């Protein structure tokens, strides 16, 4: 019933030029079937990059756009994003339920998925988001959200998120590697890990990906 | 000093195709020298839409990207956005001080401006954002933020935001027209109002803009 991510590993492709992004993704293609594409790449190379990734790799694409506007604008963003061929979109929960529902409506209309971001992995998340995160997660459950994002850098917060959403929901988690999160510990709670710089800034991205997978091989 | 916004009126250009967006913006050019371009237009037409607006109208451009990621990704978003020619970018404060600081550092390096969004005008903002809003504003002031966005639909919140940031800071305010905010009342606190649908969906956008301006004539 959930998305099936090869090797429980999602590449965060945040390189900002097309040649490098395509080359690095190609180098690791044997290890993944799911790529997270965000604004660094999209605002540098255009939304057409999504269709190009599908043409070259036949990977699923999660548009990490941290959608965080009013309902009317969220609807337009989701429509433009899914028109470009994204399979899923990541939406902030902090702006409230109506803004999430606007995204859920468009995803249902176009055959796509919404991922609800509940607590972020960066230190500043402790200031405002963390105190609201359990409530944001319960809001997700109330709204029928099935896909969530929570922080590798705080395994106790990631475990709590898993507790709230249940074992049947799908949970992906960034902050692995460069931000300090451990792949194996994160996969105790998340279905899949998101990895960016540890792979795409590596001297040998293929070896970097292979190494991460080796470290979690008994979890696959 | 602050940006000199003609008629205290900023167009929210959220049409999603180049031809309509260009037509409507040209139609109101005599009334407005400041245009807010967001993701509905950018994700539909590309970042080169900024260049096209600068070429056709010479209007100032505020990139309404509600930047809301970790510091490292925020930096990349700001760099790409200013590279494309945006005068300013709008940033969420709820992800915390580090994420805002990342944007400020890029804006300082590149000679551009950050606007901090503290609370939103839509109903769901009451769930989580509102209760953090005074503190998000105070954080902005502590970080040296000079430009702010606050909600016309909540006068008590907009007035408190103005108090916190002081009279010298620059404050712009959406939610006027379609969302119910009143132009004159909003300008008691905001330096400028942001107006989208009331203008861009009008049979005659020029007449719509002229009508808004006539209603606030004594405030100019
Ligand atoms: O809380 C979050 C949510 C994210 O989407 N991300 C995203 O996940 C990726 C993490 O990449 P990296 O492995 O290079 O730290 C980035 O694209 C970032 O924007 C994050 O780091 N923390
Ligand atoms: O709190 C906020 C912050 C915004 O940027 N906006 C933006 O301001 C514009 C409002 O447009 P309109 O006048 O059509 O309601 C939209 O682009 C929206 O994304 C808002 O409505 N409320």
């Amino acid at each position: 019933d959930v998305m099936d991510v090869m090797n429980r590993l999602i590449l965060a492709m945040d390189l900002m030029n097309r040649d490098d992004a395509l080359r690095v993704t190609g180098e690791v293609r044997e290890y993944i079937d799911t790529v997270k594409i965000g604004y660094p790449l999209v605002l540098s190379e255009g939304m057409d990059i999504i269709a190009e990734f599908r043409k070259r790799f036949g990977c699923r694409i999660i548009a990490d756009f941290k959608v965080a506007d009013i309902p009317e604008t969220n609807e337009k963003i989701c429509r433009a994003t899914f028109k470009a061929g994204a399979d899923a979109i990541i939406v902030h929960g902090f702006p409230g339920a109506d803004s999430v529902r606007a995204c859920l409506n468009v995803a249902e209309e176009m055959g796509r998925e919404v991922f609800l971001l509940t607590e972020m992995s960066s230190p500043g998340a402790e200031m405002f988001i963390q105190g609201a995160a359990d409530e944001i997660a319960r809001m997700g459950v109330d709204l029928g959200v099935k896909n969530y994002v929570g922080p590798s850098t705080r395994p106790e917060r990631l475990s709590r998120l898993r507790e709230i959403i249940g074992q049947d929901s799908f949970l992906i988690s960034p902050g692995v590697g460069a931000q300090g999160g451990d792949p194996g510990e994160t996969l105790r709670f998340a279905d899949a890990i998101i990895v960016g710089r540890s792979i795409y800034l590596a001297d040998n991205p293929a070896a970097a990906a292979a190494g991460i997978i080796e470290s979690i091989k008994d979890l696959l």
